[PDB]
C-alpha cells in the first residue's frame, strides 16, 4: 500500500478516532511519547544540533510548534531559541496544561491554537521556523501536501520547516491504536517533493530503542 | 412576467443565441461591460469595499470567478486579496485573452475552466468567495437555484458567495440581444432563498449612468 487513500476506509472517522484516542492520553511528555519519555532528551539535543546549522541566517523572531501536545519541544527546543513560540494542537487538554508545563518562559507563547493542522493556516509571512514532529502520520496524504505548502507561505526570508517523525520500512501502514499511518522515506520524499519544497537537510536520528520505527529529520524552505 | 419560463420560448436556443452573442465580442474591458468600460473603476471600488466587510471572517485562500470573461474583475478585485483563483466562463477565447489580460499576476489563476455556469459544478470545501457578476441574467431561474446550490456546496468555512447584477424594475425582461434576462429584486430574491442561502448583505450600486439597469450586491452563504 503506497497512499493514505488506499488504507484510510474513512477521512473522517481516521481524524475522530484519533482526536479520541489523544483525548485519553495522560498530558506528560511519558504521554506525548507514547510511554517513551526517557528518549526525549536525546531526541531534543539532536533536534538542537540539527537546526542550529541554519541559525548559524534563519531568522530568531518566532517559530511554529504543530501538533505541540503540552510542549515538550516548545520547553527546550524552542522557547530557548525564538523570541517568541506559536502552539497548535488538536487537543485542548494539551494546551491547557502547556499554559502550566511551560512555566514563566511559556509567558513567550504567543498563540495556543486549538486546531487539527488539516484545518490550520498559519498566518502569511510569520515564523522563521515550523517544527512539525510526531504528527505528519495523522494527517492524509492530500492534507499533508497542503498543509506544507500553506507552511512554506507562512515562513519568512530564510525561514524553513522542520519533520521529525517516524518511517515506515515499506509503504504506508495504518495504526489502529492511535488511528496514524506511517510512511516510508520514499514516500515522505515524493510528498515533500511535490509540495514544491526544497530538501535542505535530511538526518537520520541516532541513539534510539531498536523496536520503534526509524526517525529522521528533513529541513525544507 | 414573473419568471423565465414565461419568457424564454426555448431553453436551448436561450443559451445558444447567448454563446453566439459573447463569441462576437471584443476580448476587451469595453467589451465585457457593453461598451461602459468606463464605469469599471467605480464597479470594483465599490466591490472592494462591500467585499471587505466580510474579509475584516472569510478567508483569503481561493476565489471562483464566474462569467469571468477576460479577468477583468480577476484582476483588480479577486486576485489582490486572494492566493489563488479559477475562473470560470462559457467564451474560450476570453480564457485565453485572460492569460494575457492578467499578466503576471495571472500566474496565479489555479485553473481556467471554459463552461456554462449551467453545466458547472464547483468541487466541495474549495473556495472563500464565489463572485457571479453580470451573468445570473444568462441562466434559467431553476439552472440558477441549482448553480446557487452547487456554489453553496462549494464554500470553505465563513465562505461567501456574491451576486452583483441588474435589477428590473418589475418582473423578468427578456434582452434578445445578449439573449439574456434581467429580473426584479423580488424575484432574485425568492430564487436566493430557494437555494437555502441566508442573505448576509445587500447593497444597492451608486455612481451609475441614470440609463442602465439598477446594479445591487447580495452576499450568501
Ligand atoms: N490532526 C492533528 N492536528 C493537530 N494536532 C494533532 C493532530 N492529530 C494529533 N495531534 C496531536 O499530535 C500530538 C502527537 S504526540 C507529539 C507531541 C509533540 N510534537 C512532541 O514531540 O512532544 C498530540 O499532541 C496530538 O494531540
Ligand atoms: N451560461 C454562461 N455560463 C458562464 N459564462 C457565461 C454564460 N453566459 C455568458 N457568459 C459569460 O458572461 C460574461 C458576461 S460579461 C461580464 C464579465 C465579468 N463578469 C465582468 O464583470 O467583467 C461573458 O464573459 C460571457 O462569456
Amino acid at each position: 500500500r503506497g497512499s493514505t487513500s488506499e488504507v484510510i476506509e474513512d477521512e473522517k472517522q481516521f481524524y475522530s478516532k484519533a482526536k479520541t484516542y489523544w483525548k485519553q492520553i495522560p498530558p506528560t511528555v511519558d504521554g506525548m511519547l507514547g510511554g517513551y519519555g526517557h528518549i526525549s532528551s536525546i531526541d531534543i539535543n539532536s533536534s538542537r544540533k540539527f537546526l542550529q546549522r541554519f541559525l548559524r541566517k534563519t531568522g530568531t523572531s518566532c517559530a511554529l510548534d504543530c501538533g505541540a501536545g503540552i510542549g515538550r519541544i516548545t520547553k527546550r527546543l524552542l522557547l530557548p531559541l525564538f523570541r517568541e513560540v506559536d502552539m497548535v494542537d488538536i487537543t485542548e487538554d494539551f494546551l491547557v496544561q502547556a499554559k502550566t508545563y511551560l512555566g514563566e518562559e511559556g509567558k513567550r507563547v504567543r498563540n495556543y491554537f486549538c486546531c487539527g493542522l488539516q484545518d490550520f493556516t498559519p498566518e502569511p509571512d510569520s515564523y522563521d521556523v515550523i517544527w512539525i514532529q510526531w504528527v505528519i502520520g495523522h494527517l492524509t496524504d492530500q492534507h499533508l501536501a497542503e498543509f506544507l505548502r500553506r507552511c512554506k507561505g507562512s515562513l519568512r526570508p530564510n525561514g524553513i520547516i522542520v519533520i521529525k517523525d517516524n518511517m515506515a520500512q515499506e509503504g504506508v501502514i495504518l495504526d489502529d491504536v492511535d488511528s496514524s499511518v506511517c510512511r516510508d522515506l520514499d514516500v515522505v520524499r515524493r510528498i515533500i517533493c511535490s509540495a514544491g519544497l526544497s530538501l535542505l537537510a535530511e538526518e537520520r536520528q541516532e541513539n534510539l530503542p531498536d523496536e520503534i520505527y526509524h526517525v529522521y529529520s528533513f529541513a525544507l524552505r
